């Protein structure tokens, strides 16, 4: 497998990663300022997001940091260490997302107004802060600006289909 | 100059760092779950904080990530790369802190209730997200649980006094 050294090595990479509890998250560095993601397990299993604007930097050779804030009010700081197949993410959830996570379980792009209305109506504090390491179980070279990577809701067998080479074609597109 | 390799190498280190605009921040890894800080320039110059609880991990050899949330509602994710004298910090400010930063300019420990009252009374959104690199201009081995390191409000020449060896005694204490 390739060694990650530059920002360019990182961008266009499609990741699946697993937590200790077994929860599976999926994330794609679409370009130098945009991320797509899809959640397979845990509190917000079923949630997926495209075109989330983010700050993406290389901290040092092969280590990458992504910062963003969400329509729900959630703040995220993700650090990728792909050469060690490791990730560390900190999610700062507003109180209301901890209380009513199901509201955020949707294709967010079609419900932006609802997320914004919710974050003003319900409680913000205290925040649920979740700083956790994850193990990277899949890395794919999707290329940049590939709209097929995260283009539908998650389904039960999806991470397996992706890893087994049954989801994408030879060009990392959906047939 | 010593090489940082372990979490223990990092803990007990007292940092001063400068942004490109000239603003100076000061931060101390007091123990594996506690940080003190002091702000010398910028939006919240004059603010200082002790005993802030934080998540502190080593991402990989010599790279350290610190996550915390504040009585004001502010979320912080700091990444230290001390072997390269570099830091990257992302601060997610609630709207009200951007609007009224002077409210947060105090010794926070004596005004916790005021911070909590303010974060409920004023606007949270949109967040001011500030992801920026900084250059580390001072690293001192303070030891862990040193209550002298950040123990008074900042003053004009303080960073100079610290760097020039005029602030602390031989044991990293205040005379």
């Amino acid at each position: 497998t390739k060694t990650f050294k530059t920002l360019d090595d990182f961008l266009g990479t499609h990741f699946i990663y697993t937590y200790d509890n077994g929860w599976e998250y999926e994330w794609y560095a679409k370009n130098d300022h945009t991320v797509d993601y899809r959640i397979h397990g845990g509190m917000v299993a079923g949630r997926w997001v495209t075109d989330q604007k983010a700050d993406i930097v290389m901290l040092t050779e092969g280590i990458y940091k992504i910062s963003w804030t969400e329509p729900t009010g959630t703040d995220v700081a993700l650090d990728f260490m792909p050469n060690e197949k490791k990730l560390h993410g900190t999610i700062f959830f507003p109180k209301w997302v901890e209380e009513h996570p199901e509201i955020t379980v949707t294709y967010q792009n079609e419900h932006i107004d609802l997320m914004e209305q919710s974050r003003e109506k319900y409680a913000t504090y205290p925040k649920l802060v979740v700083p956790e390491f994850a193990n990277i179980t899949y890395m794919g070279d999707a290329g940049q600006n590939n709209e097929d990577v995260i283009s539908e809701a998650p389904y039960k067998e999806m991470p397996n289909d992706i890893r087994n080479g049954k989801y994408f074609d030879q060009n990392y597109h959906r047939l």
